[PDB]
C-alpha cells in the first residue's frame, strides 16, 4: 500500500499514535521528500514486529555495544514500499529466509529519535524517523544468525521488559504486543 | 542578539556544528516559526554554559530522572532573546542571583533530539531541539540550592556525571573552544 495514503488512512491505537500521526502529516505536508537522509530533519524507516506462529515471540537482534535487544528496521531510502523495506532488513539483521507478511499495510506507526553521530567521517545531525511498523510471521525452524549487531532471538512477549533495556522503546513493544492481542 | 541574525551569522566551531547549523537553516526556511511548541517538529531552546570564575568548573543540575547530570535551559516559548531564556532559566535551576555573561552572542550551536514522553496526561511527539548555548560566569560564592540537586562540576569529570552518552561530546566541545 503507498506510504503517502497509507499513512493519512491509518487509525491509531492509542494517544501516542494519534500525536504521532499528526507530526507524520506536517511533514508530508512541509517536505516534498521525506523517503531519502537528503532530509536531514525527518525520513520514513520501517520495522518488523516479526512474531512466531503462536504469537507467543517477537523476533529481535541484540545491538552491538549495548546489552539491549530491538526489533529490526531500515530506511526507506527512496523505496516507496515500505512494507518491503521492512522485509529486507529482517532477513539481512536476523538470517532469516521465508518471513512471510500478515498484513499489508502499517501496523504500528511512531516518530522516533536518532541522536547526531558519525558515520564514515561525517557528522549526521539528530533528526526524526517516521517509522510505519509491519506484523510479519517467522517460523521458528528458521535459522538465526548475526550480522556484524551480535545476536538475534525470539523473545517471548512477557518478558521483553526483562530483555529490552532502552526505556523508551518499551511502550512501544507493549504496544504492538497488546494491538497483536486484540486480534 | 536577535537570534535569526545569531543563528544565521554563527561561526561553527567544528564539523557537527557544520551540520547543525545547516539543518537550522532549512527550519528557518521550511517551518511557519520555531519559537514555541507549535512546532512539533523542532523548536529553538537555550542553554547555559555555567562556568566558574576561574575556567574549570560546570555548573550543572541533576536530573531525578536516570541519574543524569546536565546543564540548565529551556523552552524559547516566544521568548526571542535567548541570552535571557537561557540566564532565566539558570536562576530557576540553580537559584544564582548575579549571573554575568561573558558573550553576547551564540557560544555554540547543537540540534538536539527529545524522545515522545507524556507530560500532564498530554503525548508529546519525539521532536528536535534547536539549541543554543550561552558562556555565562557565575561566582562559587553563589548560595545554591536546587527545586523539586545543584552543583559545580570539575571539566575533567563531566563524562563521570553524564548518563547520556550523546551529551558527552557536546560538554567537551564547550570546554575546547573556551581553552581557545
Ligand atoms: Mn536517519
Ligand atoms: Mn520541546
Amino acid at each position: 500500500l503507498n506510504y503517502i495514503e497509507d499513512i493519512k488512512n491509518y487509525i491509531p491505537f492509542n494517544e501516542q499514535e494519534e500525536r504521532d500521526k499528526e507530526l507524520f502529516l506536517r511533514c508530508l505536508n512541509d517536505f516534498h521528500d521525506i523517503l531519502t537522509r537528503d532530509n536531514t530533519i525527518a525520513h520514513l524507516t520501517s520495522s518488523a514486529f516479526a512474531v512466531n506462529k503462536e504469537r507467543n515471540k517477537f523476533l529481535m537482534i541484540h545491538h552491538n555495544i549495548y546489552n539491549s535487544w530491538a526489533w529490526t528496521g531500515g530506511h526507506s531510502d527512496n523505496e516507496k514500499d515500505q512494507l518491503k523495506v521492512a522485509i529486507k532488513e529482517l532477513k539481512e539483521e536476523t538470517g532469516v529466509k521465508n518471513p512471510t507478511p500478515l498484513l499489508d499495510k502499517a501496523f504500528a506507526l511512531d516518530v522516533l529519535t536518532v541522536n547526531g553521530h558519525i558515520k564514515r567521517g561525517k557528522y549526521v545531525s539528530s533528526h526524526l524517523h517516521l517509522n510505519l511498523t509491519y506484523l510479519i510471521e517467522c517460523s521458528e525452524d528458521e535459522t538465526l544468525m548475526l550480522k556484524e549487531n551480535s545476536g538475534v532471538m525470539w523473545i517471548p512477549f512477557n518478558e521483553i521488559s526483562k530483555y529490552c533495556s532502552e526505556p523508551h522503546m518499551i511502550p512501544i513493544y507493549e504496544k504492538l504486543i497488546n494491538k497483536l492481542k486484540t486480534q
